[PDB]
């Protein structure tokens, strides 16, 4: 605070910086200025590297270490497992496109159909939010026609997470990668 309109993502970043300062995430202002930032394709094109087979994620600031900025980009149809966060805070906020997020309980220890507590679709400029103390979820591009491109924010930053199996609720290590950190591709 004062909390002021991010103009650019590059203002967006920097007022980032600022709110991740400390030692502490006040969740509801970084929603509120990820939310703020209007999308403008223009400023964002670099990190949008798309790949046909499923979705990408691209680095865009490493927030000096409190956090990871990134571009995650869904061709049609594209995917996420059902997952967890790793301990981390994780901010979702729309950049263009639609995605379908549906919520899950945490598997209690035997053997179990997990069934969605809930769904929505997530639309342009809205930011989203979850937690490991929220639940688990999946997101996903149902659209046969639009790509769609979003803007995550972790913190603290993490490179591994669990994919769940829906029929069992059983859990597998994932260890996540980078399609391009800062505008570069890196295979
Ligand atoms: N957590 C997923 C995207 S859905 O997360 O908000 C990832 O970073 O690949
Ligand atoms: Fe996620």
């Amino acid at each position: 605070t004062e909390l002021l309109k991010p103009r650019t993502l590059a203002d967006l970043i920097r007022i980032l910086h600022e709110l991740f300062a400390g030692d502490e995430v006040n969740v509801e202002e970084v929603q509120a200025v990820l939310e703020a930032y209007e999308s403008n394709p223009a400023e964002w094109a670099l990190y949008a590297k798309f790949d046909q087979y499923r979705y990408t994620r691209n680095l865009v600031d490493q927030g000096n270490g409190k956090f990871n900025l990134m571009i995650l980009c869904w061709g049609e149809g594209h995917g996420s497992s059902i997952h967890d966060h790793t301990d981390s805070h994780c901010f979702l906020k729309l950049l263009q496109g639609n995605l379908k997020e549906t919520l899950f309980d945490w598997p209690d220890k035997k053997s179990n159909e997990m069934i969605k507590k809930s769904e929505r679709t997530l639309r342009e400029n809205q930011c989203a939010y979850i937690n490991d103390s929220i639940g688990l979820h999946r997101v996903e591009n149902v659209s046969h026609t639009e790509p769609a491109v979003s803007l995550h924010l972790y913190s603290p930053p993490f490179d591994t997470c669990h994919a769940f199996d829906q029929r069992t609720g059983h859990k597998n290590k994932v260890t996540m990668t980078f399609h391009s950190k800062f505008g570069i591709r890196t295979p």
